[PDB]
Parts: C-alpha cells; sequence; structure tokens
C-alpha cells in the first residue's frame, strides 16, 4: 500500500534545444502538459510543462536498479513492496526560461534543477552556458547535469564531454555538480538518475508553521459556455505554496489585489476571499502545502481570475505582515558580461534614473532606480511588489536592445 500525497518537492529541467525536453521528464513520469494533461487541463494555450511522479526506493533490491517510480518492485526477483518515498514534481520551460518572456515564476519554484545537455552536441552549448548562468543568478539550490543522447556516442566520446563539463565547471558555484549519463528516447540508467535526484536534489527542509504564502502563476474562469448561473464557482488560482500551510475553509487574500480605477490615479486594493478547495493534479486534497504545483478553489468573481489575471501576484493569509511597496531597496552585485546572440557584450553597472526589470519570485515589474550606491540601490517600480521577507531574491534585467536580459541578483531590503 502506497499513500497518495501532494508533491513535496519541486525540480525544474532546462537546457539548450538539446534533446529531449519534455521527453526526459516523460522518461521519468507519464502523461501531462502541454498537449493534454488528464485528468487536469481541459484545454489551454502555451504555458509551462508540469508533471509529478512518485518515487520509491526498494530495500530488497540492489543499487541503483532498486529505485522505482511505482509500487511494482518487480525487476529485482522479489515480490516485496518498495519503501514509499517522495512525490517529486517536474517543471520545465517549453521555451521561456531565458532570453524570451522572462517571468521568474517557475524559477522561484526550483527546489533544485536539472541541466540537460545532449552528448551529441559540442559542449558547452551557446544557449546551455547561459542556462548555467541563470542557475547561479536565480540561485537554484542543488542542480545536476544530465548527459543526454549518451546512446548516440561511445562512452569514450561521452567522456570527451565529461572533460568539457568539469572544464566548464572549474571554479564555479557548482564543483560537486553531478553529471549523469542518460538516454533520451530510450530508458538507460534513468534509475541511477533517480538516485542522484534522491541524493543531490534532496527533500527540502521547511517550517510547518510559518507565514503561508502562495504565488499566483495563473488564473482562469473554469466555467465554460453552458454553465448555468445557479451552478458555478469562482475561478481558481494557480501558483505554488512557498511557505507555510493553506487549508480549505481558510480565509486568505491576494496582494496587491485588485487595481483601482478612479479619478486620474491608480492604486491597488487587496482582494479578500476564502479558500474553497485544494487539489493537487488528479486528486483533490485537504491542506495545501509547499512543493509541487497547486490550484485553489475560491469565491472570487471569475472576471477577476479569467485570463491569468492575478498571475504574478501572491496569496497570503487573511491578515498578516504583508508589506506592499511602490518603492524598493535591494542589496546586490551584478555581473560583468552578458551572453546571448552572437557573442557576450560588455554591461555597465546600474545607471541612475534608469529603468530596470525586477522579477520578484512570481512577479516581474519594471521600475526606475531612484538612487544608486555600491552594494545597494532604490527602485521606483510601476507595480507594487508585495514583499514579505528581508531575504527575498529579485532578478534585475536591462533592455540592451529590444527586450531585457539578466544582469544581476539581490535581496529586497525592508
Ligand atoms: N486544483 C484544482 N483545479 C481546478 C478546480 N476546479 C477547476 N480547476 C481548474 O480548471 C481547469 C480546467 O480547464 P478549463 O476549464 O478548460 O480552462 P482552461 O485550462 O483555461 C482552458 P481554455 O483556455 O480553453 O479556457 C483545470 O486546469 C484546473 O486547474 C479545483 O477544484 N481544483
Amino acid at each position: 500500500a502506497w499513500p497518495k500525497v501532494q508533491p513535496e518537492v519541486n525540480i525544474g529541467v532546462v537546457g539548450h534545444v538539446d534533446h529531449g525536453k519534455t521527453t526526459l521528464v516523460q522518461a521519468i513520469t507519464g502523461i501531462w502538459t502541454s498537449k493534454h494533461s488528464e485528468e487536469l487541463k481541459r484545454g489551454m494555450t502555451i504555458k509551462l510543462g508540469y508533471a509529478e511522479t512518485n518515487i520509491g526506493v526498494c530495500e530488497s533490491c540492489k543499487k541503483p536498479e532498486a529505485y522505482v517510480t511505482e509500487p511494482s518492485c518487480k525487476s529485482c526477483g522479489s515480490d516485496d513492496e518498495p519503501k514509499f518515498l517522495r512525490r517529486i514534481s517536474f517543471i520545465d520551460a517549453p521555451g521561456h526560461e531565458v532570453l524570451m518572456a522572462t517571468m521568474l515564476s517557475g524559477a522561484a519554484l526550483m527546489d533544485g534543477a536539472i541541466l540537460v545537455v545532449a552528448a551529441n552536441e559540442p559542449f558547452p552549448q551557446p544557449q546551455t552556458r547561459e542556462h548555467f548562468v541563470a542557475l547561479g543568478i536565480i540561485g537554484v539550490k542543488n542542480l545536476i547535469i544530465v548527459q543526454n543522447k549518451v546512446d548516440v556516442v561511445s562512452k569514450e566520446e561521452a567522456l570527451s564531454q565529461y572533460r568539457q563539463i568539469k572544464q566548464f565547471t572549474k571554479g564555479t558555484w557548482a564543483e560537486n555538480v553531478p553529471i549523469i549519463p542518460v538516454s533520451a528516447l530510450h530508458k538507460i540508467n534513468i534509475d541511477s538518475l533517480i538516485e542522484g535526484i534522491e541524493e543531490y536534489i534532496k527533500t527540502p527542509y521547511r517550517d510547518l508553521s510559518q507565514k503561508p504564502v502562495m504565488l499566483v502563476i495563473r488564473s482562469f474562469d473554469v466555467n465554460k459556455p453552458g454553465t448555468q448561473f445557479n451552478e458555478l464557482k469562482g475561478g481558481v488560482i494557480g501558483g505554488s505554496i512557498i511557505q507555510g500551510l493553506f487549508k480549505v475553509d481558510q480565509e486568505i487574500k491576494v496582494l496587491p489585489g485588485l487595481r483601482v480605477e478612479k479619478q486620474g490615479k491608480v492604486s491597488y486594493e487587496p482582494i479578500f476571499t476564502k479558500i474553497s478547495s485544494i487539489r493537487f493534479g488528479d486528486e483533490e486534497f485537504k491542506e495545501a502545502k509547499p512543493g509541487g504545483l497547486v490550484a485553489i478553489g475560491t469565491y472570487l468573481d471569475p472576471s477577476l481570475t479569467k485570463a491569468d489575471n492575478l498571475l504574478g501576484s501572491i496569496i497570503t493569509l487573511a491578515d498578516a505582515e504583508v508589506p506592499v511597496l511602490w518603492n524598493i531597496r535591494i542589496k546586490y552585485n551584478l555581473l560583468e558580461r552578458v551572453v546571448g546572440a552572437k557573442e557576450m557584450l560588455k554591461v555597465d553597472p546600474i545607471r541612475a534614473k534608469e529603468t530596470l526589470m525586477l522579477s520578484v519570485g512570481s512577479s516581474t515589474t519594471l521600475g526606475i532606480v531612484t538612487s544608486v550606491k555600491k552594494d545597494e540601490i532604490e527602485v521606483e517600480l510601476r507595480r507594487p511588489v508585495a514583499v514579505w521577507s528581508n531575504n527575498i531574491r529579485t532578478v534585475i534585467s536591462r533592455q540592451i536592445a529590444g527586450r531585457w536580459r539578466m544582469i544581476g541578483w539581490g535581496l529586497v531590503e525592508i
């Protein structure tokens, strides 16, 4: 007997156009976004790739083949049941991680990361090296480099890459980074991969009783044409619990909440409505919590949720220490080189009265720095961020040419 629990952790998977994308998660999980997702999504447009999978490790068997994903501990000559472990969730970027459409949404979700790089591809790959950059900028705790396409080339050439990876990871934040040989469209050493996922990207440490905070990443009016008024419920909220515990029947609010349309000015009056329900993937749960992705039932006017309206917001408890600021101050230390198309450019330090792009967890606001110092500056954002911890991390971007590109990171000071 294996218990049905909500995901408990969250791992993102990125890399160049190097294969397999969704295929690797699929090689670990099953059916999900973004073409179907059942029984979850009844249609959609673009967005990210989400899939959670059970993970159990079999005691009777031998490492690493002892690692399983379902209760069928067959391939070890024993009828014994595994020891139920974790409920890992996987999220990936179908083409929005970096360089295009920066939201940081899923980026704040990373309890770890998998940098996949095809072995048939010369390392380091252009786009992949900038992927490794964001992993240090957004500071994803615990990552692993998975050599894909290992089946394409000899182990010996599979080591010509190993060199280059170790060579690329000389004196960086990741020296003990794992490099896992794995196969794409085929299932080779995937279980060993699991092992590492169970060692390097370990089950996180959290505090059961802290400030419940969820981060709206999408919202939609679930009622489709033909739902009669007598029978319908307020649109749900996407997002993910980052701290604390949420329950049904529990009163919460979203910040900054609803914008105010009056006079010649504009503000934001936070929206107060309760949690109708919880539901992780297929099943409908009872007490939302960190790890994995969730969707919350509500009493809002669906007009408010429809079309990912609230996304980039933040769900917090009915009443709490929830500073919403039209001006922020962040310590920092930016980079010196910006990579991308063609070759890396020379990026100057933050300029005064300049408009930068600030991504705070689930949000991405453009603000103007109203005073610069060495380790710190103040930014006049156009949309009120909803700070909550002196430790929160913001990603700064500057529009060099057409759009914005990551240039540094810093903590919000309050
Ligand atoms: N977790 C959870 N999600 C719910 C619940 N009720 C409705 N939903 C959400 O409603 C969605 C149903 O999809 P759909 O009604 O077609 O809206 P949509 O995904 O925006 C599709 P379209 O873009 O065509 O309008 C699911 O993805 C699910 O997240 C619930 O009680 N719990």
